[PDB]
C-alpha cells in the first residue's frame, strides 16, 4: 500500500478553468455569432446541470437544433489548440512536486474522452503526476476503484467543489483528509457553501499546501 | 435556383481516409500495446457496422464504459487532432473542385461526429476550398430534403466512394441526380459492396478525372 495518496482535481484546482471558459465563450461570439453562441450555452448549462462541463453533449444537441451550422461545431479547435500550461496556478506544480516526494499524486477528474484528458496532457499535469489519472463521468461514484488503483492508510482530496468533498468523506470518513482551496466560482457560490459540511481544511491558495507537511503525519 | 450543384463526400472520396486509418492504427498498436488496441477496434468496427460510418467518438466512450481505468488509450484522439490531413486530399481534387465551382456550387456531403470530421475536413484545406459549404449529418441520406432547401438546384452531382449511399440518393431523386464512383479506398475492391448495390451512373478511376465534366 502506501501511507498517504494525495488526490487532486484539476479544474479550479491545479488549472484556472473559468479563465479557459471565459477565453471560449468570447471567441465563439466572435466567431459564431451572438445568437448562436448564446444557444450552445443555453444547452451546455442544462448540461452543467445534469451532470460537469459536457461540452460535447452540447455540441451533439446543438447540431440537431441546427444541422445547417456545422461551422459552430469548430468551437472544439479552441479548446483542442487553447494553451492549457498557462492557466496552472502559481504553484501548483510545486505542492505536487513537493507532496510527491511524500507520496504518489494522482488526478481524480470529472470529463468526457476528447477535452477533459487532452487538457490535463497538453497542460503538463499528465505527466507531472506521471500518467497517474482517472477520469470518471462522476468520480464520487467511483470510489471503490480508486482505491484499488492507489491503496493507502490515508488519502487527501484536493477539490474546489464542497458537494464532492462532502460525497467523498461520507464514504471514507477518517481515512480522508478533505482539503477546500477557495478558487474559481463554486467556492463563492451560496449554495454550494451553506447546503454541505466542511472541508477538514481551507486553504487560500493550492500553494498554501506546501506550508502543511505535519498534517500528513508521516515517519 | 442553381442549374447544378456538386455534392461530395471527403472520406476516400477528396480524402485518402484509409491512409489515415492505417497511420492511426500503427500508433495505436505502438504505443497503447496490442490488446488494448485491438478491443477498441472490436467496438469501433461493431458501431461502423450499425451506424453506417466511422465513429471513433462513440467507440471511445463505449471502450471507457468497458476500460474505465485505462485512461491513457483515450490520448488515441490526440493522434488524429493533429494529423496532417491536407497531405492525405488526394492529387488533382483542388482542381476538381475550382473548376467545377466555375459551373456551380461545391459541396461537402459527409457522415460525421461532432469532433472528429468537421476539424478534418478544416484542417485538410478542404473546408475553405468550398468556401464553407459542408454539411455534417448522421446518416446523409435520411437528410436530403434538407440538402435541396441549402443548395436549390436543377440537377445535382453526388461523389461517393459507397455505392449504397449512391443508389440510396438515386432511388430518392432519379434523374435529377448523376451518381459518381471513384475507384478509391477499400470499398473501391469490395465484392460485396459492388455486387449489393447498383452501378452508378458513372464510375472514374480518379477524382482528378472530374475536371473533364463540363455540361
Ligand atoms: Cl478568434
Ligand atoms: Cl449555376
Amino acid at each position: 500500500p502506501h501511507d498517504i495518496v494525495f488526490l487532486f482535481d484539476c479544474d479550479n484546482t491545479l488549472l484556472d478553468n473559468d479563465h479557459v471558459l471565459a477565453d471560449l465563450r468570447a471567441h465563439m461570439m466572435r466567431e459564431f455569432g451572438a445568437q448562436n453562441s448564446a444557444r450552445y450555452w443555453e444547452i451546455f448549462e442544462t448540461l452543467r446541470t445534469e451532470l460537469y462541463a459536457d461540452y460535447l453533449g452540447a455540441l451533439q444537441r446543438y447540431r440537431l437544433e441546427q444541422p445547417r451550422d456545422t461551422r459552430l461545431l469548430l468551437m472544439s479547435s479552441f479548446l483542442i489548440d487553447y494553451p492549457f500550461a498557462s492557466r496552472v496556478y502559481p504553484g501548483a506544480l510545486n505542492a505536487l512536486r513537493h507532496l510527491g516526494a511524500r507520496g504518489p499524486t494522482v488526478i481524480l477528474s470529472d470529463g468526457d474522452v476528447v477535452f477533459q484528458p487532452r487538457k490535463i496532457a497538453r497542460s503538463g499535469l499528465w505527466d507531472e503526476v506521471e500518467g497517474r489519472v482517472l477520469i470518471y463521468i462522476h468520480k464520487e461514484l467511483m470510489l471503490d476503484q480508486v482505491m484499488e488503483c492507489y491503496p493507502a492508510r490515508h488519502y487527501v482530496m484536493v477539490d474546489d467543489k464542497l458537494r464532492i468533498l462532502a460525497a467523498m468523506k461520507k464514504a471514507w470518513g477518517a481515512r480522508l483528509t478533505t482539503v477546500f482551496p477557495r478558487q474559481g466560482h463554486y467556492a463563492f457560490d451560496p449554495k454550494e457553501i451553506s447546503s454541505h459540511p466542511p472541508a477538514d481544511v481551507t486553504v487560500e491558495r493550492i500553494g498554501d499546501l506546501v506550508e502543511m507537511d505535519a498534517e500528513w503525519l508521516l515517519a
